[PDB]
């Protein structure tokens, strides 16, 4: 039915809240406290939803690091009393979003899924960005693409499309995986199969999560591996 | 020096001589001859390789399975007095282009050199051959690129820089890895490292190879395996 599965990447593979807190900390060491920069990390991610689909709506693209600079930034700036950050503490922040650390079940379930299907990710995040990742998070694909190959973000119908004629393979031979009911459905517009992967801590446990029915969507599943299980594809020894 | 691996894919990494020669020989059987097939699959690189240089000098692309199957369908007119093919034999023995075997150097060379560099395939190949080739040759990347992405065929410059820029790499940390000398001189002036790699069996025992001397590359070497000991990467296991 399927020869290639489609991944988004942020949030789906790999858990950003954790990796961008202790990403922080790491480099801003006592001059900020945790409770603290935990809320900028939600407020970082926020402002990247807000601008991106700010940027849908008027079509238009532009680079993702620049996305993730610009923002912090600006939430420096709103946060300038409690603690601060140099020029260059702001590029080895922004560079936490190219060192995501994957779910425990993400490596070891892409690579079951190797065994009769084709992964590779479509993310918004630029392809350096998700190359980078790749090694931080673990993630071993077949193609790697990128909203900047494109021109657009997800859930634009060109990414989608766009992503099964680079391929050679026809929409209703994908499963797009994705953590984000939105987007989820944007890929059963273009006539995709839709896998979605519950990611309860994916904006922590204090967030409200999407509670998505059975039904709704070919696939429900909570790990990469039961996805694989449920397509058939045999364990690892 | 170097933050990424650009590889030539096709001859380079790949024995597409012996792939497509018994590939063509398990379709048509005992409808042609293998001394007779070993001619066409000769002819039939050429007429890809003379076709890509002339779309090069008219600024065009066009998809190289095309490219692949049009120069089939002339041989085919060329050898009709000794075998013929249907158009579904065509398609299938156009396939041999997406089920490449690699040399034997070069699944443990690419993992070798994975420790420090990313590598990426850089091929005029369309995005879906490349994709399938990783399968039949065993190759794992970082990125998989494609000349179907930046709209021209390698040596263009257009190729080199916009893997660069996708990368996010400059030029001068790209070094180009291919078994064609006369290519491989364009990465060096968009900026990009050389490496040379021999493959003598390229165009089979008899057939006459570039012969490369000490110096005009940054590289030169008989594996890939040999690179990256040249580059300080640390041995497998």
């Amino acid at each position: 039915q399927f020869r290639a599965l489609l991944f988004d990447v942020q949030g789906t593979l790999t858990d950003f809240r954790s990796t961008l807190i202790e990403h922080g900390l790491s480099i801003l060491g006592d001059r900020v406290d945790r409770e603290l920069w935990e809320e900028l990390v939600d407020q970082w991610r926020g402002c990247y939803r807000d601008e991106l689909d700010s940027l849908v709506k008027q079509e238009k693209w532009r680079s993702v690091r620049a996305v993730y600079r610009d923002s912090l930034i600006n939430l420096l700036a709103k946060f300038s009393d409690s603690f601060c950050a140099t020029s260059a503490e702001v590029e080895l922040l922004t560079d936490g979003w190219e060192r995501l650390r994957s779910w425990p079940d993400v490596p070891s379930g892409l690579e079951q899924l190797r065994s009769k299907y084709l992964v590779a990710a479509l993310t918004n995040a630029d392809f350096s960005a998700i190359v980078n990742v790749g090694r931080s998070a673990k993630l071993q694909w077949d193609a790697v693409l990128s909203a900047q190959l494109f021109g657009a973000y997800k859930p634009h119908r060109s990414t989608y499309e766009g992503a099964a004629t680079l391929l050679g393979i026809a929409p209703s031979e994908i499963l797009m995986v994705a953590s984000h009911a939105y987007n989820l459905e944007a890929a059963r517009e273009v006539g995709a199969g839709t896998a979605y992967v519950r990611r309860p801590l994916e904006y922590g446990p204090t967030g409200r999560t999407e509670d998505v029915p059975d039904g709704r969507f070919d696939f429900l599943v909570d790990s990469i591996s039961e996805l694989a299980d449920q397509l058939g594809c045999p364990r690892l020894g």
